[PDB]
């Protein structure tokens, strides 16, 4: 009959919980395409100070960790805080640990302390490798060092048994072990020196690892002696089968957080762009571009534009030099839209002109070239346009006339484009990008 513990420990802050959901989708495109899985994942936070840590702690932190959280931390932190399951997918040195680390001091702060003739531990952190174990058992102390209520003990091999055993006689409340040797522990003396009975929060460190080292045999029995309401994340830099299935085994309802795996725009998605001075220049660009693309020959394109107005000129323009566009805009009643785009859809090598906003939802096929007129100001409309051209084998290529004037809209490029895509083009041209985005990027 199981004693009940709380696990939710999250405050939303009134500034996280006003965001809309757009603004949380376009948070997680700008710290490194973070991805997520699972229902119900709490809002990524951006400032230690939306967690509702102690000033203590606060200090200690910074400190502790400089600078903006890691993408991983942003995310990580409220969904375990909230005493989620979790699957967090990213590199080593993206600062997980701390993730994994506060969540856990929390809960076991919560609960009651152990009685005299309970050993603990109450969390409980598995590691390949000894050098793992200790690395993440310093920064625990660096945490229990302040508050002598809590205690962590590192059990690994490679180091003497006696050693360990004199340490967990005194009880402890935090365990970092590596699996072989907690077994071991475990099963030692009919099992009377250490109990899994009070463990309610285990984390799997470098998980991936864990099988590469032969572990699953010792990780697996672990779970079994555990309660199985107990609050488990997984923390790994790749995502094996083994740990795909190893997950569906221990976790309930997990949220799965992966940093970046993939590029925000797809990878056959040639990403270009072309830096000018004035409008003018752009609309030169615009129709050397139109006219070009002709010694190439479906092959269609679409000119994005950001407003009803622009649309209007562009399409007026464009006509003015010998160029016809299908047009649309929701300005325009719904007859004639569908008028242009079953034009669009039937003449060959046609071009559509629409505003950015409709992109997403266009009923037209893959297209071979997008020519985005006004750069777009953020991540998702930059996605939903440019993956108009996206085909995997078929993709074709997204061009992004920019202003020297458009800051963010360098910094999107900075962030979305491949290395390799910015290197093919003019080296001034990307070095006038780079300039832009670190300007935007400290004007913040
Ligand atoms: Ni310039």
């Amino acid at each position: 009959e199981l004693e009940p513990f709380q696990k939710n420990f999250y405050i939303e802050s009134e500034t996280v919980s006003s965001m809309s959901e757009m603004e949380v989708e376009e948070l997680r495109l700008s710290l490194d395409n973070i991805k997520i899985k699972g229902t119900g994942c709490p809002k990524p936070v951006t400032k230690w100070s939306q967690l509702g840590l102690s000033t203590d702690t606060m200090v200690l932190i910074t400190k502790l960790h400089f600078g903006s959280l890691t993408p991983i931390q942003s995310q990580a932190l409220p969904a375990i805080m909230s005493g989620r399951d979790v699957i967090g997918i990213s590199k080593t040195g993206s600062g997980k640990t701390i993730s994994y680390l506060l969540p856990l001091l929390r809960q076991v702060k919560a609960q009651r302390p152990l009685s005299k003739h309970e050993t603990g531990p109450m969390g409980l952190i598995l590691a390949p490798t000894r050098e793992l174990a200790l690395q993440i058992h310093e920064e625990v102390t660096k945490f229990t060092e302040a508050d002598t209520s809590i205690r962590s003990v590192c059990c690994t091999g490679g180091s003497e048994m006696k050693k360990q055993i004199t340490d967990l006689k005194r009880g402890t409340e935090i365990v970092v072990a590596t699996p072989g040797r907690f077994i071991d522990i475990l099963t030692l003396n009919d099992g009377k020196l250490l109990s899994t009975k009070r463990i309610t929060f285990v984390v799997m460190d470098e998980a991936d690892r864990l099988f590469d080292l032969g572990f699953e045999p010792q990780i697996t029995q672990i779970m079994k002696t555990v309660r199985p309401d107990k609050q488990c994340v997984l923390f790994s830099a790749t995502f094996p089968n083994k740990l795909r299935s190893f997950a569906v085994r221990v976790l309930h309802s997990p949220i799965s957080i992966t940093i970046n795996s993939k590029g925000m725009v797809n990878e056959n998605v040639k990403q270009k762009f072309r830096i000018c001075h004035s409008e003018d220049e752009k609309f030169d660009n615009l129709v050397q571009l139109i006219h070009e693309r002709s010694e190439f020959f479906d092959a269609k394109a679409i000119i994005f534009v950001s407003s009803q107005n622009i649309c209007d000129f562009i399409s007026k323009k464009l006509l003015n030099a010998g160029i016809v566009t299908c047009a649309i805009h929701a300005g325009k009643p719904y007859q004639e839209r569908l008028m242009n785009l079953e034009k669009f859809k039937r003449e060959k090598n046609s071009i559509l002109l629409c505003t950015e906003v409709l992109s997403r939802g266009l009923n037209v096929p893959e297209v071979s070239l997008v020519i985005i007129y006004n750069a777009v100001k953020t991540f998702a409309q930059y996605v939903h346009t440019t993956g108009r051209t996206a085909r995997g084998s078929r993709s074709g290529t997204a061009i992004t006339l920019l202003l020297h004037d458009e800051l963010s809209g360098a910094y999107i490029l900075s962030k979305a484009m491949r290395d390799e895509e910015i290197k093919a083009l003019d080296p001034l041209q990307a070095k006038e990008l780079q300039e832009m985005s670190a300007k935007f990027e400290s004007g913040m």
